[PDB]
């Protein structure tokens, strides 16, 4: 089997991708962020406190005939950006672009943070790092690609992302139509149960390319690309007037300027994420000070090429018994 699906930038600064997802009989449909990042697949619910929901399509488990109460099973789950939610748990049957999993787990939210109340475009999340970092208790609970991945013509999934417009996640092919050149692939390490892999350096600009490793995970859930303080400083001394705030949180630069590539390796291979990607707008609306799309990894612990690394290429999650990663420009 194969699926394939559209995902669309809820903003106009891509912020995140939404991809509808089939949930339940009758399929109940909910726009949710396909995280590589984390491992639960989580929705605003019926039983969602009534206050933190503004917005959201609910999932209501029961108007499914398909859906089960997985007794016992909780689940509470705390993201990057400070971010939580958790509920219980149901199983239902899960459709992405035309691949359906039956039983999956679908979890719940009692509870969700304000950052997500607010966010009225995003439905929930459908995590797709490796099922050792799902948060149900006290049995712990495969992905949708996990359960999905024995049916499947091939064990990957897919990721194009779109700047400033649509792109597709493929589960179960590589559609060599939507790349450029070759897919050079790279080893990853499952032991963080994170897509984990090192890159092999960085250029900015024009500038020579620096042979350097670069541990870091792909993950579509993260908007920024973050990386070593050394890595950023070099990247932002190339834009005139660009500093660090610490009251704004991060570099932020003249809105007047026109920002340099940056390219990062994969083995030999380069991706060139142009200037206009790492452009985040204003700070503030209005504000002539803009926030940059390329920010420090030194407070996280773990470098993350989010969306602003991942929608420069055609991203390959291949995952057979040894996993690994591709990536070809586009």
């Amino acid at each position: 089997s194969t699926g394939s699906a559209t995902t669309t930038p809820i903003d106009s600064l891509d912020d995140a991708y939404i991809t509808p997802v089939q949930i339940g009989t009758p399929a109940q449909t909910l726009n949710l962020d396909f995280d590589t990042g984390s491992s639960d697949l989580w929705v605003f619910s019926s039983e969602t406190t009534a206050s933190e929901v503004d917005g959201q399509t609910i999932y209501t488990p029961s108007k499914s005939t398909t859906a089960k109460l997985l007794s016992g099973a909780t689940w509470s789950i705390s993201y990057g950006d400070g971010s939580s939610s958790s509920g219980d748990v149901y199983t239902d049957t899960v459709s992405v672009g035309g691949l359906t999993v039956t039983g999956q787990a679908v979890e719940s939210a009692k509870k969700v943070s304000s950052s997500f109340t607010e966010d009225s475009t995003i439905d929930g999340l459908l995590g797709l790092a490796f099922s050792t970092l799902n948060t149900v208790s006290p049995t712990q609970q495969k992905t949708f690609f996990d359960n999905a991945k024995a049916s499947l013509d091939s064990p990957v999934f897919t990721a194009d992302l779109g700047y400033h417009a649509p792109g597709t996640y493929n589960f179960g092919f590589i559609d060599t139509t939507a790349y450029t050149g070759s897919i050079t692939y790279t080893a990853v390490s499952t032991k963080q149960g994170f897509w984990e892999w090192t890159s092999t350096g960085y250029a900015v600009g024009s500038g020579t390319f620096k042979s350097t490793s670069i541990d870091g995970i792909a993950d579509t859930g993260t908007t920024l690309l973050y990386l070593p303080a050394t890595v950023v400083s070099a990247y932002w001394a190339q834009v005139s007037g660009a500093k660090s705030s610490s009251s704004v949180g991060g570099y932020v630069f003249p809105c007047s300027a026109t920002l340099p590539s940056f390219t990062f390796g994969v083995g030999s291979a380069r991706i060139v994420i142009p200037g206009d990607y790492i452009d985040f707008g204003p700070i503030s609306t209005g504000s002539s000070s803009c926030f940059g799309g390329i920010q420090s990894s030194a407070g996280i612990g773990i470098n993350i090429f989010g969306d602003v690394a991942l929608k420069a290429a055609f991203v390959v999650f291949n995952g057979a018994t040894t996993p690994t990663l591709g990536f070809a420009s586009k």
